């Protein structure tokens, strides 16, 4: 019993993190195969066409590329691929995991393996927002660092740490080297649109509470509404309120079917609590946990 | 910029992480240097003084213990320390890192190694509690699943997963084999005391607010309150509300140096937002955050 926001483990990863710096800036680099992706801005802080001539006239000999056993790795060849720089080695990792490069779509949660000097220091779990975003904790130094999980022994790897923006939002580039929410690697003013509240996440949330209630004290919790709402009706008003649409999934079909209460009691429960939550706390809260997803919450049933 | 509740890299841990069975309980084990902790009821649940008995006969050649890649370890002695099982190995893990085995104190936060046969399946931090257990997230298989940190290239080692409470509570034993909070490994009824919130982490949460605040608005907080509470006053104040004493520390006194904000005003805010919150929200939240610690936030600003 208990549900946490659970972390992949790290050793597969920490064996493909390694320092890449360039005149004075320090990034983190992803070393697999062959082949290092790092963010673009390791050469410097430019924009637009002037990616290319600064990466023609960068030399290979002054990436200082170092693994966490202290070996020197030297870069070989450079090309860059969106916002993402690409440096080939002159050997290659013998480490390197089972993996695939996958975009996170809204609501998907991975881990954060946050790396200063090539070095992992700590992990935490995300969750892509609406907007491209992620809510983390980085420093100068961090970037680089990668977002992943562990599916059937792959690495799946979506993202690479780029830019900060305002209210302490994070975002970057998945391994292709494409921005999520369109942003771009510049220090100048970038709109963020709003962050809607991810429906489905929300849903399994109220689902481990409810499994919280009755597993220690067989009595529906309290603020769960036994009004329903249909799902076009919960969406329509989703729209207007700044929430993600509810769509169907295995998870959240078995936790209804497990905890016994009809999802639509749920996405009534979302509407009345949004409007005024009152006095009642759900899983000790008065603000919606969107971050838990449902198969992390079927995978903590037992 | 922002704050996250961090886990501790993996690697040093899921070298130590071996299965180990016995009469078909399959739970976890710790393996250091020629060493295996685990939980004594691998043998079998007993009580009081039959362990004794039961350690006696037990045999060596019956355990099943295999490392993660497999390999059949072999058991050559066994005594018992506590409620922790230790078996030596005829053969030294290679791997043991640099390690310390600490007893945590309330509102001392680690990381869960969480472990199924052997492997780590995933990770995730937890604080230990004023009533001596974690609020974690295990299923049947899980014990022996380790609690720890990594500071200054050592693995500190908090604790080892016994036992579920009524709540969804866990508690284990350090790994000295002391259970915490007086517990005991046995599936009878056992005391509970009050849980309470952890003062000096909602201090460490509410500076960590002040600097979000700061970096976003170049200003105080809304919620801030402007009159000092006395650290004795606020103490007499917590044990007839439900929360732990506040104690100085080193980084409680860094984070007021570095914010300007006297640990007082913070004191007192808690006795105000605890008695009535109102309509302003604390990094998003209107409940107290009690398992992000000072050091943490210290951290988290560099
Ligand atoms: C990795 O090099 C850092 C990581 C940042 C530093 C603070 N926290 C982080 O996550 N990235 C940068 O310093 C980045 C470099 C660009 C050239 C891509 N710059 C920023 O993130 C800046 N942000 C912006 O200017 C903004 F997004 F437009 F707001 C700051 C001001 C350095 C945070
Ligand atoms: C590891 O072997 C499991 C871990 C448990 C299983 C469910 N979630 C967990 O964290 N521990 C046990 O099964 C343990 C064995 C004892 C002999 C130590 N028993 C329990 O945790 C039981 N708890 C109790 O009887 C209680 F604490 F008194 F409540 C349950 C009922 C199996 C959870």
């Amino acid at each position: 019993s208990g549900f946490k926001k659970l972390v992949s483990p790290s050793s597969a990863v920490e064996k493909c993190i390694v320092s890449v710096s360039y005149r004075g800036n320090n990034l983190n680099g992803l070393w697999l195969g062959d082949t290092i992706y790092c963010p673009r801005h390791v050469l410097g802080k430019f924009s637009g066409d002037q990616w290319n001539d600064v990466l023609n006239l960068a030399n290979n000999h002054e990436f200082e590329v170092t693994t966490q056993h202290g070996v020197t790795l030297n870069v070989v060849s450079r090309r860059l691929k969106g916002a993402v720089l690409i440096l080939q080695t002159a050997v290659a990792n013998a480490e390197t995991p089972k993996y695939k490069f996958i975009k996170a779509n809204c609501g998907d949660s991975f881990t954060i393996a946050c790396a200063y000097g090539g070095t992992v220091v700590g992990l935490y779990p995300v969750t892509m927002r609406s907007n491209g975003t992620i809510r983390a904790s980085f420093l100068a130094g961090a970037c680089g660092s990668v977002g992943f999980n562990i599916e059937k022994g792959v690495v799946n790897f979506f993202y690479m740490h780029h830019l900060e923006l305002p209210n302490a939002l994070h975002t970057g580039t998945d391994l292709m080297g494409e921005f999520y929410g369109g942003y771009v690697d510049e220090e100048v003013a970038q709109r963020v649109p709003p962050d809607n509240l991810v429906t489905n996440n929300i849903v399994a949330w109220l689902y481990a509470a409810i499994i919280s209630v009755k597993e220690s004290s067989f009595s529906l919790p309290k603020w769960l509404e036994s009004t329903t709402v249909s799902v076009d009706d919960y969406n329509k008003w989703a729209g207007d309120n700044g929430f993600t649409p509810f769509s169907t999934s295995t998870a959240i079909t078995k936790l209804s079917a497990i905890t016994g209460v009809d999802v639509c009691k749920l996405l009534r429960t979302i509407m009345v609590k949004n409007s005024q939550w009152g006095g009642d706390p759900i899983l000790g809260q008065y603000n919606f946990e969107d971050e838990l997803t449902p198969e992390s919450v079927f995978n903590q049933i037992g």
